[PDB]
């Protein structure tokens, strides 16, 4: 509590930027009430498949940090909590330890205190285009004996950032399609706060890309705070971002659209999924698994009975909404009624998503 | 800063009318987020065509001022930055150089500090009505060796100005289109913040004229100027403008009509752009290039480095728009994915806009 | 201003009922500003046939009062401007003269300082309910020499009277008809700020009534009025209007609904119209004829000069709406463009109003 | 309601001026309440002493305009309606007409139409620094046959004009003390918003003057009318004017200072009043007369039926205040009991005016 | 733009802390108005003594910055205006080119850019309570050719400093009186946002010291700065801070307390002043000189330009003041007529300022 933390953690955890002027567009999702749920809350079986493992309850934490020791401290606490509860953990960015040696512990620490979870590597897309390969994927890989690794697409934060140019090249795509023959373990590629739209997520599976995260607007605001960056900095891009603060596609508006385009794909729900509520209408709505990023380490900085506390108050929710929903296992959730209203309603119906067709593939 | 200024161009700068009680319905068009744009941010290309001249970005200045000492030196420091970033600049209406060779230096001074851009002349479609025609825009023409000539519309102020008469007779039009025989330049018929609608531009068409500038509501309320000089007059007419300061066609609504009935048209889509990311939706709605007066005028007053800031914040926003869709050049943009929401959608619907008809048309 | 006015002038003349709690739905209902309106402003003819006479202006006073002196001293300010300014005047329901004769002269004051314009006579269909017969209708007109009686509902003011028992049986509407065959002047139906639906307009127009005046909600709350007089006497029903003051059809939408359901009406649209802009967009939507009241009343209470500086101001917005519509007389106001959004526009589609037929129906 | 009004009378009339941050203290001041009056309304006796004349009510109009034929007109209306009530008016500063005969008659007016009633000449204090003198000041006490003329002083206002810079220099007291000498009628010295305080009614005294009229903060807001017109120009003066809002003192409090510091003055409490009661209060506490400006103009551009009801009001509102006082007539009003509370209080007692001989000499 | 500032400059630049939670107590301090001023305008002189050189206005820029190359150019700057206006320029803290010779040009380009006006050295008292002694002194007045030595305290910003320990024993003003034996210069002290008390007022002046610089709450908050560095570390402290917001002396009750308690010193009021009024305001209540920081920074940061405009505007609304209170020159504006209201009185009745003797000693 002494010394600053990295900028960008600082700002995440400390200042307003969550749903900052954006939205999930979740509250326009009902999950139908049935007042006679046909099963018992005791029953209800939250396991589920993360690629070869099973894990206790379909929600992920999604990668954040790593690469400083203080760092490494929070993915030790992480890390510690999804051992416990059975859920999947990624790791943020490992381009600094793939660069400096000494950073590398501050990663690897996250197999040695959850040695069964499935754990999640994680680099940038644009590092493809800057001499990443092949080999910085398997390192990435096997610093943390990972079951996947995650590359993350951030060209909003990266183009209101103070110094600095999104580089998106079709070669990156080309080089990941060869990378993705050569490694023993899935990708799954993310966005970062800006959502996965049809075009995007069509374009990746043409790759050979199956597993996707949609991390859409309405949770953290990546371009928010590369506005407090720039406003930090007297820099004038501050006046620029804040225009961009809504800029995106909502979290739920992501589901449908990658669910509908690539209906067999392995998709985690993610950006501003603060509730096992928010949890359950991801997956009815086309989800796999819901992923959550900023409450996770809000908690783990406060420690790890906060951290344990959170996990209890999101399973808690999303069961009560499995039972609510008479949704016996996560299967039946992915199937139980819904209703679509509002302005999710107008982009769906915007974008060319049947309705009719929708539901099918969601199932 | 001791003399008053005109009292419309002190009322424009200096209360509170831009956007009062009206909208540009852009907030109801959202570009498609794309998280892998395909593209490298230093790859991204802004120039297009603008008739026979290349310009740096599809952006104009529109017709503000000129016609007094203190209006040119307005205008001389808004074309020498339109030159300095390649941007094309119309001057305000010329009758007063017309009438008073005194009043020509403040539009001549233009084209003396912009040799290379693309200049726009300017007369007001009532003056066809009164005794102007070919001679007079010929001299508009030759005051700036103009490029083409913009000819404008603005019934609704004229309504509520303290004295007078709009005139608008069909013998404008005939006198028009004799006119455009015998030019050497094209011409471009804009409204003044009132918006262009179907009707208009098939009217407009249908007498030969192929070039618009919506100049539609939510940008400049000229209503509410009215408004305001009809106050300081202790003039009744101050609240009969007051019930019409939402009158007219929203600029996004105005862009869709005349691209959806006039799809061949040249459409420069202003009212109300206020970001580059407002100019990167009106390209994408149907627009060719984005227009611009009350902020330049706002920045042209402060004075050279707050204008050319101004232009480095629009460039860069649409750039980032651009950027974050995956369009590599204006044409891209054109073509890029949007969604129509609320309003703007419910007005297109009511106006048989057959949206799939609309984004074959729009690109 | 010494002794008190009657109670229901009182109220609605100085406490705030005027749109209490409801909606005329014109908010929903745009008017398509043509920047080219083809018409000059002195052009503009806003003369139009009520009956057998000609008017000056779409726009006439509905009935308000009589029956006393003061109330003949308001009808005679109302009166002598209308007929200065060539439009109807209605009057008051006319019962306590029929039962009084010294409250006749509050009522024919207005033919002897207006002897050119339609005077419309006025009894309730209560009246008719209670044996009020030809002799009564044919006493009302001939006591101001009139060219119309308006027979006027006010069910929903009078199940919330202190007093009430509002009786509207069938046999009342034979009567009217068998009436209507005896008398020398038109009869109009009106409703009292409740709004005529398409059952009742076809059920009138069943029995021969063909003109219609909509008195819609959103102007004068007539059940506010009555829930003011209850709380006034300690009076429970009180509460219960309360729960009623948005009950009945929005004016725009019962100009619809009668236009629809009966398109040879002749159609008064009123209930809230508070300016030229009201008035003119109640004709677009399907009325021949604008009608008001409450505010007659207030400029009427000021003096005569505050009430020609009314229609002073109602006659400019409405040729301000008809110059910048390129409507150059009231047929052409009828038949210009028009955007339905909003609660309007649901509410036409659930009542089965197929837009298409509407549009050629109002023209 | 077509051609401009001249910029201050333009901004008084119709910008938000009157009182904008500012005070007049009379809110700390109470007239205690006497339940028991011993005396009938229609006793009441409002009439005083204006120097050589008797007038009707203890109120005057203080200078505000003249000059050119639209302010002459409103002079007009003020002058016949303060003739009827027999109440004195002051015109505004005649530099103007001194410099330009053809802006004599919009002074010479008044007097046509006021023939009986005290009229107050008006020259500013800079026009002695300038080198007015005694033939300017009787050409501006002819050219109206003027009962008494005002000096007035502005450096406030002049201090924040775009233009400006005050003089007021002691040589100006000189000639004002020479010129008293050969003059027929008293001079009076008044402020224009910012207040006289115990320095400069002392100082004043000590040349001979012995009339003042407070014209404290409260009322109009000059430096703000500057600071409008700073605004209108972009001039940057703006925001320093804006600092000075609350620059002066407020009309109670001057109204204490000066007769306390001249006890024997003849004293005109102004700035701000803007009631029959705020009147009553400027009276009981120390002042000779009430004067008002602002409200009068805004009355008189609504006609002459408008001022005459706002004077019946003001004249109403202090019979009432001298009536629940117990005040038979003016004097007596000067010696009823009254309440200071708050601010005023602080300020007095601050200012060394100790309360008890305060009492003493108001009476 | 690009590289981030040091941590307490970021804030203070563009963090909410300008007088959060805090007053300077200037809002209780009036100076009366006086209608006739007595002087010109222009004859006002602002000249005035700091030591032995004369200024221009008076009014410094106090000690904020120095120490890297980017604060550097902020001091290249604020000292390059502060010649050109006359007006003497204190550096931020030395310490740090007392220990690393790279950090001393930083400090040294103030006297390059600035050879005429007084430079006022800076270092903490937490250096003599550690260790520096003569030498550093002596260093620190050398590096810039310095005419005086600053001396600040800052216990309440160390309190609640994440780091933070402050130390403040007797020995060290032992020291401090030893080394004012050997400077060739004087020293001040001076605080740093919360205020300079009578009790530590003349504990300083039983040391010696002469010269002091209120620095009272009211403008920049220190405590809320070291809140906003605990909050970014998830420091509890920063609950602790918060509740210290309003914690100090007020500006206005430090420079009475300061006058009164040492009647003879030389007196800089600072704290919070942000226009010429408050500078008027601080000097006629007993301060020498009126003193500035934040805003000088916020406009150094805009630029040159913008920190001259700042200038011109200070200095006008001290000349406005000044004109307003028939001040001539500063002698005068010490002298001139107050009043103390509200809080600020009853912080001196309670304090034993006997406002009789105040008075006096202020002059
Ligand atoms: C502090 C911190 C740091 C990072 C992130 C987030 C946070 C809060 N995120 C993005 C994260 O995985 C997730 O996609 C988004 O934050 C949206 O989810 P939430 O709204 O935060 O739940 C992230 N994404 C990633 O792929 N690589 C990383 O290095 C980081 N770094
Ligand atoms: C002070 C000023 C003066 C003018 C205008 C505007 C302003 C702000 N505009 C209309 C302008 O070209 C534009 O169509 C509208 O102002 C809408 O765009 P903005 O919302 O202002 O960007 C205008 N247009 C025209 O064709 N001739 C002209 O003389 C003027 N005068
Ligand atoms: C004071 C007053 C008195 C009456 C009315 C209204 C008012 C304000 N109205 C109803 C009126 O004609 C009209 O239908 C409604 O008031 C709605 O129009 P406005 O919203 O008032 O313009 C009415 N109508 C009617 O047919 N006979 C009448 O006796 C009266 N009395
Ligand atoms: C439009 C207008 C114009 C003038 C003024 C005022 C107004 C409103 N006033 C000042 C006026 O006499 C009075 O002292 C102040 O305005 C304060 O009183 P009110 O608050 O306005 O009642 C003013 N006074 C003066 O002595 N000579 C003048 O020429 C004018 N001009
Ligand atoms: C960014 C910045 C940095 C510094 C300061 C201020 C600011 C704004 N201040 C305190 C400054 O001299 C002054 O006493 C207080 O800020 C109060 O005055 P203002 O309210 O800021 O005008 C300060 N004082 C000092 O003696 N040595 C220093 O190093 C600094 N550093």
């Amino acid at each position: 509590i002494v010394n600053r933390k990295v900028e960008h953690v600082e700002i995440a955890a400390f200042e307003n930027v969550d749903g900052l002027s954006s939205s999930t567009f979740l509250n326009d999702v009902i999950l139908v009430h049935q007042g006679f749920p046909g099963i018992s809350f005791s029953e209800i079986n939250t396991k589920t498949k993360f690629f070869r493992k099973e894990i206790s309850v379909p929600v992920m934490v999604t990668g954040m940090t790593g690469g400083r020791n203080e760092l490494g401290r929070i993915n030790k606490i992480i890390a510690e909590v999804a051992e416990k509860f059975g859920i999947p953990m990624g790791v943020g960015s490992q381009r600094v330890a793939i660069e400096k040696a000494e950073a590398r512990e501050s990663f690897a620490i996250v197999r040695k205190v959850a040695p069964t979870i499935p754990i999640i590597a994680n680099l940038g897309m644009p590092q493809l285009v800057k001499g990443y390969g092949l080999k910085e994927f398997q390192d990435a890989i096997q610093m943390i004996e990972a079951d996947a690794i995650a590359v993350h697409l951030n060209p909003a934060q990266e183009v209101f950032q103070p110094e600095g140019e999104p580089e998106y090249q079709i070669y990156a795509l080309e080089k990941l399609r060869d990378i993705s023959k050569e490694l023993s373990v899935p990708i799954i590629v993310k966005e970062s706060g800006n959502g996965i739209s049809m075009e995007t997520a069509k374009l990746l599976y043409s790759y050979g890309i199956k597993n996707f995260d949609t991390s859409g607007q309405g949770g953290t605001n990546w371009i928010a705070i590369e506005m407090i960056r720039d406003i930090r900095r007297g820099n004038w891009k501050a006046e620029s971002a804040k225009n961009f603060l809504d800029w995106g596609v909502p979290t739920a508006a992501s589901i449908m659209e990658v669910r509908y385009s690539v209906p067999d794909s392995f998709l985690v729900g993610s950006g501003g999924i603060r509730s096992g509520l928010d949890a359950a209408k991801a997956i009815a709505l086309g989800a796999d698994i819901a992923g959550m990023a900023l409450p996770v380490l809000k908690s783990a900085i406060e420690g790890k009975e906060s951290l344990e506390q959170f996990f209890r108050k999101i399973i808690f929710e999303l069961k009560a909404a499995m039972m609510l929903t008479g949704s016996k296992d996560v299967d039946a959730l992915k199937k139980t009624s819904i209703v679509i209203l509002g302005k999710l309603k107008e982009w769906a119906e915007y974008r060319g998503i049947n309705l009719s067709i929708y539901e099918k593939v969601r199932k």
